[PDB]
């Protein structure tokens, strides 16, 4: 006879590349899902440093493509992608669609609980410009804030630098005459690789926010999802040398 897959949470998650792995271990870690489609548009990456129409139409295309796979819903992992997107995404989708910038600032203020704390915000030049992150705290009364474009991060991550000399003169070339935050937003895929360096260089005054983890306090909040017996089937394509992705998310999610 027929069987077609019956009470079974499939998603899709979305990432302008390989960074969006480290939102990918989050999801995969906490047990909410049978099944998880990751695509990176490994081909055309990075688009933190692109504009709005060219990040928008990017997007729709990966709309298109996770379209054959009858996802439950989808997560946009790429936290540039997620300042940009939604409204367009959410317009022709017919599941829900979740980005990773209302997660990370519920995570902020669950974490600081008092609006005259510090916040710092670290993302891409596009992802800083949209100012989403801006908006969303200044309208909870969150006005003590800084928002810097950390740019290359980004690449340095994915050459592998996540300590070092090298890496020591990045953090201060961004950060001089900076005040130190309570709370510092990861709003960017690659920057959980920098987090032990980040909150050296910061000391224990500042709490470190993970998009990924704060996306997965996000989902149990607004839908019914039921912790799994197992880990989840993972599926990983991208745009290009998918060989490489997979070998990157096995190091990263230790599989
Ligand atoms: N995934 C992007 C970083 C890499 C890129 O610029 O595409 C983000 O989280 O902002
Ligand atoms: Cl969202
Ligand atoms: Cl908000």
């Amino acid at each position: 006879n027929l069987y077609f897959q019956s009470n079974a949470m499939k998603i899709g998650v979305f990432d302008s590349g390989v960074g969006g792995l480290s939102v990918l271990k989050s999801l995969y870690e906490a047990r909410l899902f049978d099944e998880i489609i990751y695509y990176g548009d490994t081909a055309r990456v990075p688009y933190g440093v692109k504009d709005k129409d060219t990040i928008i139409k990017f997007c729709l295309e990966a709309l298109d493509f996770f379209e054959q796979f009858q996802i439950d819903m989808l997560i946009i992992a790429c936290n540039t992608a997620s300042a940009y997107a939604l409204d367009a995404l959410r317009a022709k989708a017919h599941f829900p669609v979740y980005g990773v910038i209302d997660a990370g600032v519920e995570a902020t203020i669950k974490a600081l609980h008092d609006k005259n704390k510090e916040i710092l915000v670290i993302a891409t030049k596009a992802t800083i410009k949209s100012e989403e992150y801006q908006k969303r705290l200044l309208s909870q009364g969150y006005t003590n804030i800084n928002a810097l474009a950390t740019g290359l991060f980004v690449p340095m991550v994915e050459e592998g630098i996540f300590e070092g000399d090298f890496l020591q003169s990045a953090m201060e070339y961004y950060f001089k005459n900076i005040t130190t935050p309570d709370a510092l937003i990861l709003a960017c895929t690659h920057f959980p690789l920098l987090g032990r360096s980040l909150s050296k260089y910061f000391g224990d005054k500042t709490k470190l926010i993970h998009s990924g983890d704060a996306i997965v306090e996000f989902l149990k909040e607004r839908e019914n999802i039921d912790l799994k017996n197992h880990k989840a089937k993972l599926h990983f394509y991208a745009s290009s040398d998918v060989e490489s992705l997979k070998n990157t998310a096995k190091i990263w999610l230790n599989l």
